[PDB]
């Protein structure tokens, strides 16, 4: 950051001459530059200039020297420390141009797809100006809306598309319908979350996997009375029990008069009554399968599991598989270059260094800070700090001063709602369903009077502004000491303590806050001796002892440690289930680039050769030979995931918490998948021989509902 400065303080030579270039001329200037050294080259500081004009010219908002070192130490390969007012929109979008003008394919990742909409019609403009195109990834945005987006130099969107795009290819049956591209640059926004936080949780590809309630019924019918009709095997009295020649006539003649062992019947019609039979016969409710819920259990072949399920009644569906997955963390280290910025950095330094190989730049502010933040006021109980939370509000809402409240979840901001209007406070929640509406609100978050709650992670990304959308009523805010945050209590990690605290003194204007803990708080609670802690009370519950920040700080540094050794030894488990689809994503283009015909072809090939003389076409054989190579390999896979989260599962509560170094996982995920390819390569040939419907993605989010 220090040779970047200078490179900073360079630009000055050239802005004369990028004020007097014409639009067309300036486009041109930008497009003659050479930055294939990123940050380091020559041609840096008459860029960073071009960036500043273009920015003036398009947007309006002349850059700052700090708005330009974020970018260039961004340039460098480096997650900034950038904090709320300071332009993290335009810091980045300068800091994308330097990449995609060296020829690189720049990503956005928002980590929302409001922000991501809102950040690419914000910055195109500025881009458009230096002959770059910008594009943007909603949810809803189509197969080829996503290719578009994805041609063009800059791409915004949310961490979860970028990964469900990597995911959906994963049910491509032909190489045209492919969206996802090569991952080549991740330029990262609030880097803090997505990279530390969010990085264990997976991102999942689940799909939806119905017999003859005739049929349930002919042999629910054909047991009831004195039955011959059946012969239960008794070369082993378990094996599965045959038909009788004058029991299947009645089953030939209760469907009108069709022939089972014909062609039309023998794989489907018979299957459907052999399978019902011994469901119906072989097992019964006692020492087979029990119900306990609304399901079968074993105290499973293919189709017995429904077949006993109709013939209790219990009648059940909704089974979604997970089909393919990934994580937040491998999706991530799949790019050649990662970038990123955010409020709060340094504080995950060694984790991101630890895993991504990054390093933090902490960019100072345009003006100093003059936040006042005042120590954590602690409480005995936990209905005691709620009581006080209430006060101050009212106090702090009385003289004018907006308000914002940080919460731990909805019902716990929800509760709060109910007790200010029941006081006079006039308050509005930010309930996690409308990031648009969510936005529009907290925008008027700083007015006069104005009190908004919200959760840990809700109104992130949209600049609190005193008078609301920007208005003349900052002077009178202003006056009143700007933004006040209230914390209701500490977080997980300071990091998100801090997030809160930064939404109130941007750009050097007045801001205010407070944070509101108890020793009965979950974060104190068993994390902290309750003896070693002060009981002296209050009139109205406040603990006496000022000799509180060093506990409830300790407290936190204790339970991020804790985490940390979570996603250490979960990372280690998630690194080569990704290793593995590494392998089997590999073998997928392959298998999209005909060597699937060429496979059967010279694997004995005896069909192949009569698929051959009397085909209906060789280049619709290749479209045949891939539909049954992919299937296999697709199933067998899907069936891999099945086996590594039971036995994850069958780990986690064979230990309930210990926190024990496994290796039972890997040893047993490595014999697993050994045999996975040449099982897939084999169970693909004997589909020769016999000559999905609704899958959707989502993001594995904590374990309430």
């Amino acid at each position: 950051r220090s040779r970047s400065l200078a490179d900073v303080t360079a630009s000055a030579e050239y802005d004369k001459e990028a004020a007097d270039l014409s639009d067309e001329k300036l486009r041109k200037a930008a497009g003659l530059l050479n930055l294939d050294d990123l940050a380091e080259s020559a041609d840096i500081p008459q860029f960073l200039a071009i960036a500043r004009e273009a920015a003036e010219r398009r947007t309006g908002l002349r850059p700052f020297d700090v708005q330009l070192l974020g970018a260039l130490r961004m340039l460098a390969g480096d997650v900034i420390e950038m904090a709320t007012g300071e332009g993290k929109t335009l810091a980045g979008a300068i800091a994308a141009a330097g990449y995609a003008l060296a020829g690189r394919h720049v990503h956005v990742v928002t980590i929302n797809d409001y922000l991501a909409r809102r950040d690419a019609e914000w910055m195109g403009p500025l881009l458009d100006a230096m002959g770059l195109t910008v594009g943007w990834i909603t949810a809803d945005s189509t197969p080829d809306e996503r290719r578009t987006a994805y041609d063009r130099d800059v791409t915004y969107a949310s961490v979860n598309e970028i990964g469900f795009d990597v995911l959906r290819d994963q049910l491509v049956t032909d190489v045209n319908d492919l969206v996802s591209p090569n991952p080549d640059v991740a330029l990262i926004d609030e880097a803090d979350s997505v990279l530390v936080d969010e990085a264990l949780v997976p991102l999942v590809l689940a799909g939806t996997t119905t017999p003859r309630l005739e049929i349930i019924r002919l042999v629910a019918e054909l047991v009831g009375d004195k039955d011959a009709d059946e012969y239960f095997a008794t070369d082993s009295d378990n094996r599965n029990v045959h038909l009788t020649e004058h029991g299947a006539r009645k089953v030939e003649k209760a469907l009108g008069g069709i022939d089972l062992y014909s062609e039309e019947h023998v794989g489907t019609t018979l299957t459907e009554v052999n399978v019902a039979l011994h469901a119906h016969v072989l097992l019964q409710r006692d020492v087979h399968y029990i119900v306990r819920d609304d399901a079968v259990h074993l105290i499973w072949p293919d189709g017995l599991q429904a077949a006993v399920e109709a013939k209790e009644g219990i009648e059940t569906t909704e089974t979604g598989e997970v089909l393919d997955t990934i994580t937040v963390q491998a999706l991530i280290n799949r790019y050649a270059t990662v970038c990123g910025m955010t409020g709060t950095a340094l504080a995950a330094g060694e984790q991101l260094r630890q895993f991504y190989q990054l390093g933090v730049s902490p960019i100072p502010p345009n003006k100093p800070n003059i936040r006042e933040d005042e120590a954590d006021r602690v409480y005995i109980t936990t209905a005691a700090k709620n009581d006080g939370i209430v006060e101050h509000i009212t106090e702090v809402h009385q003289r004018g001063q907006p308000v914002l409240v940080g919460t731990r979840d909805v019902a716990e901001s929800e509760e709060l709602h109910e007790r200010l209007v029941r006081r006079g406070v006039p308050a509005v929640v930010l309930n996690a369903k409308n990031d648009a509406e969510e936005a529009r609100v907290i925008a008027e978050a700083g007015k006069y009077g104005a009190v908004t709650v919200s959760t840990q992670m809700a109104g992130r990304g949209t600049d609190i502004r005193l008078g609301g959308s920007d208005e003349a009523d900052h002077d009178r805010v202003a006056e009143l000491g700007g933004l006040h945050v209230v914390g209701t209590g500490r977080h997980h990690t300071e990091r998100l303590d801090n997030q809160l605290r930064g939404r109130a003194g941007r750009q050097g204007d007045p801001g205010s806050s407070v944070f509101f803990s108890s020793w009965e708080d979950d974060v104190v609670a068993a994390n902290l001796d309750h003896n070693k802690l002060p009981m002296a009370t209050d009139e109205n519950g406040r603990i006496v002892s000022p000799r509180t920040g060093s506990l409830l700080d300790h407290a936190q540094r204790v339970a991020e440690g804790r985490l940390l050794d979570v996603h250490a030894n979960t990372w280690r488990y998630n690194q080569l289930i990704a290793q593995q689809r590494a392998i089997i994503v590999e073998r997928r283009n392959t298998l999209l680039r005909t060597v699937t015909a060429r496979e059967e072809l010279a694997e004995l090939a005896p069909k192949r050769y009569e698929e051959l003389s009397d085909k209906v076409s060789e280049e619709r054989l290749e479209t045949i030979c891939r539909q049954i190579m992919l299937y296999h390999l697709d199933r067998g896979w899907a069936d891999h995931l099945a086996y590594l989260a039971d036995i994850r599962e069958s780990i986690h509560l064979r230990a309930l918490g210990r926190q024990n170094p496994l290796d039972e996982f890997h040893r047993m995920a490595v014999d697993a998948f050994a045999s996975l390819a040449a099982d897939a390569i084999e169970a693909a040939q004997q589909t020769f021989e016999t000559a999905p419907t609704s899958t959707w993605t989502y993001m594995v989010n904590d374990n309430p509902l």
